[PDB]
């Protein structure tokens, strides 16, 4: 029982965050079984398969009431070196 | 929007990680849907929630076809501060 295509979505060491945020949050829309909640999903995986960079600047994210907008804001001026 | 209760399971600052995962394996094993696939999401919070020390022995671990074990071994030397 190979794993869904949702779990080998990484980010890639050139692409942007938002970019993979996105691509991860289609993923996860699509395959993720009904009612089942996507949002904690998506935060965890949004920083578990980040690329190491980013990893990095989201440890130091802010803590408001929008989660996933303050891991996209602590990687808004990260730039891929491509 | 109230998260489950699952996505806030976090390792203390003096909890041993393996007792953390656990913690976290229980907690999915009760709220997480019957048939959705524990072991992804499991291998993701054990990051995500993971104290920062033990995030930094994560950097550092293996790429084997156990990817969950890869995560327990490479924090299964560490030891709190506080034991007790």
């Amino acid at each position: 029982a190979k794993d869904p295509s949702w779990a080998s979505i990484l980010q890639g060491l050139e692409e942007p965050y938002h970019t993979f945020v996105e691509r991860l949050n289609v993923a996860l829309d699509n395959g993720l079984p009904e009612g089942t909640p996507k949002d904690p999903i998506l935060r965890s995986l949004a920083y578990s398969n980040a690329n190491k960079e980013c990893q990095k600047l989201l440890q130091a994210r802010g803590h408001t009431n929008s989660p996933l907008g303050d891991m996209l804001r602590a990687c808004q001026a990260w730039t891929p070196k491509d």
